[PDB]
């Protein structure tokens, strides 16, 4: 199963917000193509 990215904690700036997002979407992707 493809990786769970892990949630920014305290001083998430907005790149990693906007990182996590492309993270998450790509799991999404690679998780319905599974």
């Amino acid at each position: 199963p493809p990786k769970k990215p892990k949630k920014p904690g305290p001083x998430a700036t907005p790149e990693k917000l906007a990182a996590y997002e492309k993270e998450l979407a790509a799991y999404e992707k690679e998780l319905a193509a599974y």
